[PDB]
């Protein structure tokens, strides 16, 4: 299944190893600006952006909408858009192309559709990331018009946590730490991990929130039993490659609490707690929607590895060159842009929730 | 959205005050044997484990087939059914019902859909795993066609954990207890709860393995990049009211994991390790799958509790009478039935993978 | 599939030979006054509403609502419902039921699935149609709100065709005649079927609407390139049995014209002549949607026909009984159900197509 | 809805007026071999019918296949395509650019999404139609691998009926005329058509057969009862722009027959007649699947035209230079390619049908 989304509709064109990745966002309501700075900033943001870069422009992954936009607006047709990657030599980062590495799809691609097809290059993980952080810059677009806004950072790495969360101070921050405190320790567990040649997991949050500060999001979004709120944000979030859990609001603490002690409590303006992490019976509730993404440490690690070929024999895997440490990192503003997109389709299929909705726009606009 | 699943589609009738309830499982394959003995031993585990029970025909359960079978043969059309329940004359509870009850979805469902309706019955809740619990033995029915069994127990009831984990144990456990030596300490938690009219959270461990003389479940179940197996299952476990948290594998542990730690390596027999939990780049990779389901506590306590009516005045709720103390346990049923489900989904979407798959069936036909 | 619609959802539990039939309808919008006349008008026209007849009470089907329905009110949620039927026992009407008979599905239905279950008693339509017509009520009662109708008729019967159209004559006419001038003989070739014991084919007209006198429909129903209008409306008429050609507005007589005689023109609100059925580009341009749909003759007649059995041996057919001389008369009515539950659907997904409709129900409540 | 198919999924750009139009083929099994041959006939063939009279232009649309095909075969993985058009710089051939065409959906684009858009040249089908083609050859590819075959050919031209059908005449027929005694009055209708800068419509024949001489299609072909095959291959054709009617077996003819007269005889292996078409109870039957389409003529010619611009106000639509004077000539091409990919979707979707499936490829193997 290449589309995500049930209105808003993100197709790929899928696993290539080409110089051109495809998608297309159908769903869009007509008269949104395209804020070209936007997506161009996102697109930054996906590569890590750390300690110095110079201008994405030249330098890396341009955007091309080829349709869906007439004068800097949507048109209400889909948004075709194509992403050019490198084009001038390379270094190296590969092995045996005929064994299965551990802790990658090799093995299970190998066996569901047997054709081989097998190479390095972000292999599949990196260049969809790429379609889903432009895809999601679109849904940023709709999402703002109507005052929401998501936005992401690191709270882990390799078990040591934030205390604190601040979200500005995470863009600036060369692995998006939430915790200035704890950032430090956190670079340092990442540099151990780069100089021995091997990767660290991470725990990324991820949360929307109204502009207009404090004002509550729109209660409701959520479709019916079967395609509610939260239940779609973990199936986006779960979807991305090296996801092994998601916990909205209090998580996996939730079971640890007693009636008394989780239940959140109301009062005129709204909920006086937000255990429930913005989510209430599969539906936003007005408050925070918190969700946190559990990413395993990367797979690739230059180190040998037990592991067998596609003729059933034992190998080593050793994966030469460079690798990235934590994809935890990246990993979290592809998070926020699945976000995004998830929260910008179920902010359309609400839309048919009451009868006032329709005779407001037939009978009236 | 009331239908869950891409081909083994199950819709229904949603939430209802009445005493029939139904849905329809479509997609069933033709020639598969019901087994009314499972369907109804299933319906029965939905309700708990105590070791005193009133024999079955009665009370509750009774799943009504009115369609999709014949001589008690699958047609391959859609199976319908119904179930009813409520005789004559109860108990009581009920105190003002005009109000939010804290951690429910009345608020959600008042704001979404703008009507009152959360009456008695505790809602609702049980009425859809009732749905989901038939349609799971369905599934059940056709996934042992070809070896696969799902499994499920719990390894955790307000904080206190399982150490071992025997699911043979488990089924005929009061509480469905994965380790015999922690029962008793859970067990008293869940009387500690109900002393002190509270409520306790927990975890329920589903899992799914091969019966088949391999020891494998089939490799490459799930489908192209949005609709993997893991986003699938975490995609239909978060859907279940009370859940909180859903792991894959290691899960939450996975972040705390350096890759040498984590990677499951393999030999001339296999995978040496599983902590990927069966799924790996999002499809099946022969091994076990292992999903951990986090479980808020029981949301109806009888303790008073802050809120506001449907209006927005200021109340007091206090639910009275006797409440389930942990959902979490009967929970535990109802993600196994949709392990189930998405699944045997799966094992029929797999059909179209590989065109030698077209050639068996079309050309040797 | 045994679901029908992208936003409202009709969903069915399927051809049945139990005593109950029952679907379910998702996706209403909420506080949508139910019209218990409409649903219980509906049903009667459905079952030819001849002259004389009895109390359906005792007499025929009734519907019976199981959910989404509050204080005579649509709650959002789905709305489930049954129909119960049947009466005495039947005779024979077919010696040895282990043969295809000709024009009716039990080849394809055995070749698909390989069971031979078979029931009689009006075998796959008539049940579905009940279904149809019910949700198609639901439908209508949404339509209204916006102003919106859906009418039928029949046009042709036997080849006789009718020159002038009026639906309220149709409404209390033994065969739903249009033109009063034509159905004496429209039913005189009706009378001679029955009395050759043979069948005749039929063409129904079917229209929607703006209540108000001399006023546009919605312009710009329909999505996308995959799912116009004219699209949509074909899918759901071809679906019925014994449709073999669906046409809209100038329909067949399209291809005869040349473009100065055709091509259509406009002004400044909606097409004047209306040879494109209301539908252009695959959208609707505010003039009435005209469809025509094509019945072959009823596939049961009580006269002896060659075909085969099960095995393969040459065998004859001899349906004895009474059967339905022309489907064109009921199915009219389904037909007009069916343009309902589209053009529903339809006004639905409009919703998300304008950034102002979404910033005046989300930024104005 | 910019997605066609429900296993087999053709997902398009959508509406784009640049260089590049793009296209994804999702749901193709691994190891078919991709026969580039075809792919360039087929995109040859499309052209054709158009200032293309013996030995048609080739110097124009490539297409780029940049994923999911591996060493020439299929991978199962997403097809995506790029097809680069366009020449020459623009100069005449055009009209006023602020203004709907007599019979252009450009009145409902506006009503629809409020969007001064457009720009011209074939407003938007034509290119769609290019991705149709190149997506059917993929999916042509697939049935030839249980010796499926679709073709088309022009069965009428302005009036003039073709009584007997040579496919293989059509292939090399200027207009693809499928009756050679007819074809002389054909080619002179539309002559005179671009004489007098008109257009007729005309209709299409389309039909698919096993390629195996004297053989039967697979019986069963058709999902439930919202997913028939002519309900989906109706939805397809209707969908094309133009088409204002739809045909399957004897189609409008069909509610002019007496059921003795209709009704399809079954002999010692085969029906005795297929007034079917190929399709008995919305699946295929084994018989040849037989399609008309109908086609109005042209709404854009040279001719002088009228009816309204954007603002409902006063423009001219002198149309300067020729325009297509029949597009039932190409759009039969299309309609071939739009039934192979129903057929391959309802192939792939037939492989759930029976127990006995999921048997064969999983338990024997």
């Amino acid at each position: 299944m290449n589309t995500l989304g049930r209105f808003l509709r993100l197709t790929t064109f899928g696993e290539s190893h080409g110089d051109v990745i495809g998608g297309v966002l159908d769903g869009m309501p007509s008269g949104i600006k395209i804020d070209y700075a936007l997506l161009e900033n996102e697109m930054k943001r996906r590569q890590g952006g750390r300690n110095v870069f110079i201008t994405p422009r030249k330098e890396d992954d341009k955007v091309e909408i080829t349709s869906g936009v007439f004068e800097d607006f949507s048109t209400g047709t889909p948004i075709g858009f194509l992403i050019h990657n490198q084009r001038a030599r390379s270094k190296d980062y590969d092995n045996i192309k005929n064994l299965f590495r551990p802790s990658h799809a090799d093995f299970t691609y190998f066996h569901k559709y047997g054709i081989r097809d097998f190479r390095g290059g972000g292999r599949s993980s990196a260049r969809e990331s790429a379609i889903r952080v432009a895809a999601g810059a679109f849904a940023k677009m709709l999402l703002r018009e109507i005052g929401i806004v998501c936005e992401s950072g690191i709270i882990e790495i390799g078990g040591i946590k934030a205390k604190n969360y601040d979200f500005n101070h995470a863009l600036k921050s060369e692995i998006f730490a939430l915790d200035e405190e704890q950032e430090e320790a956190q670079k340092t567990a990442i540099q151990n991990a780069i100089k021995n040649h091997d990767s660290i997991g991470g725990v990324a949050l991820i949360r929307a929130r109204s502009i207009k500060t404090n004002q509550k999001l729109p209660i409701g979004l959520g479709q019916g039993l079967y395609a509610k709120l939260d239940a779609k944000i973990a199936e986006a979030m779960m979807g991305l490659n090296g996801v092994k859990a998601v916990e909205i609001g209090k998580g996996v603490e939730s079971s640890l609490l007693k009636g008394s002690e989780y239940n959140d409590l109301m009062d005129q303006k709204g909920f006086l707690s937000n255990r429930s992490g913005g989510v209430l019976g599969g539906m936003s509730n007005g408050e925070e929607i918190i969700v946190r993404v559990h990413f395993k440490p990367t797979p690739s690690i230059f180190q040998p590895q037990r592991t067998i070929d596609i003729n059933g024999n034992e190998c080593e895997c050793l994966l030469k060159g460079r690798h990235d440490p934590c994809i935890a990192i990246r990993g979290s503003v592809v998070c926020e842009s699945l976000l995004a997109l998830v929260l910008a389709d179920m902010v359309l299929l609400n839309l048919t929730s009451k009868i006032e909705y329709l005779k407001t726009i037939y009978n009236e606009n």
